[PDB]
């Protein structure tokens, strides 16, 4: 088993998973000085139907909000991809405290929490669990957020919260377009890099946006208020679940602004 606790967590993970020490692991750090513009990458465009929001679940180390995925209704185009990319997932990681709390770090800042928004390859592939695999299989928007002044968009997610308190309880969860939670600019980076928990599959091709979202210092505490056990056990707040920062072993880093 795996987790973020000091026996299972990000500093184990390679005794289980050998490939926490590859090549492209994520998060990574992104130095600005060190990115590269490049002026063949495209606007990201987002196009996402509130009717293929399905299900909020309780995973044990973090929640995710999953999507109906048969078909093309929402969808992931642009920015580095000729590709098509169907949504599946948003979840957050966030920390023990406003200090830190992002995965991706910028100039060595940390955040609050970060936003993953999580698509695969449906041009390629015929499921998410084929594309998983594949180093261009995944595509997922990474949102830094900033502790600040609550964020209304985040509300029908925080609502939703109470159903599923503790490990394996899940909900319906309807009628939501998660592009409401993405900054207004889509200026973003871009690399190559991997799931940033096991099974962390090199297989990811990251979108970091450039502009922040905020979250307060309570909707924060909602996240950490969640519990880790399952009914009826002694009550483990799920207080962190965000993955040091990788070596990038050579990739580059581009930007589209
Ligand atoms: C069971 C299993 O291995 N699963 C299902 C759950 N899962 C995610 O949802 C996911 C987690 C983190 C990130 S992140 N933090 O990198 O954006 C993004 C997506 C991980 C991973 C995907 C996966 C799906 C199907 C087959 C193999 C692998
Ligand atoms: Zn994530």
């Amino acid at each position: 088993d795996w987790g973020y606790d000091d026996k299972n967590g990000p500093e184990q993970w390679s005794k289980l998973y050998p490939i926490a020490n590859g090549n492209n692991q994520s998060p990574v750090d992104i130095k600005t000085s060190e990115t590269k513009h490049d002026t063949s990458l495209k606007p990201i465009s987002v196009s996402y139907n509130p009717a293929t929001a399905k299900e909020i679940i309780n995973v044990g180390h973090s929640f995710h909000v999953n999507f109906e995925d048969n078909d093309n209704r929402s969808v992931l185009k642009g920015g580095p991809f000729s590709d098509s990319y169907r949504l599946f997932q948003f979840h957050f990681h966030w920390g023990s405290t406003n200090e830190h709390g992002s995965e991706h770090t910028v100039d060595g800042v940390k955040y609050s929490a970060e936003l993953h928004v999580a698509h695969w390859n449906s041009a390629k592939y015929s499921s998410l669990a084929e594309a998983a695999s594949k180093a261009d299989g995944l595509a997922v928007i990474g949102v830094l957020m900033k502790v600040g002044e609550a964020n209304p968009k985040l509300q029908k997610v925080l609502d939703a919260l109470q159903a599923i308190k503790t490990k394996g309880k899940r909900a319906p969860f309807t009628n939501f377009d998660p592009s409401t939670l993405l900054p207004s600019s889509l200026d973003f980076w871009t690399y190559p890099g991997s799931l940033t928990h096991p099974p962390l599959y090199e297989s990811v091709t990251w979108i970091i946006c450039k502009e922040s979202i905020s979250v307060s210092s309570e909707q924060l505490a909602q996240f950490r208020s969640l519990l880790s056990n399952v009914e009826g056990d002694n009550a483990v707040p799920m207080q962190h679940n965000n993955r040091p920062t990788q070596p990038l072993k050579g990739r580059t880093v581009r930007a589209s602004f």
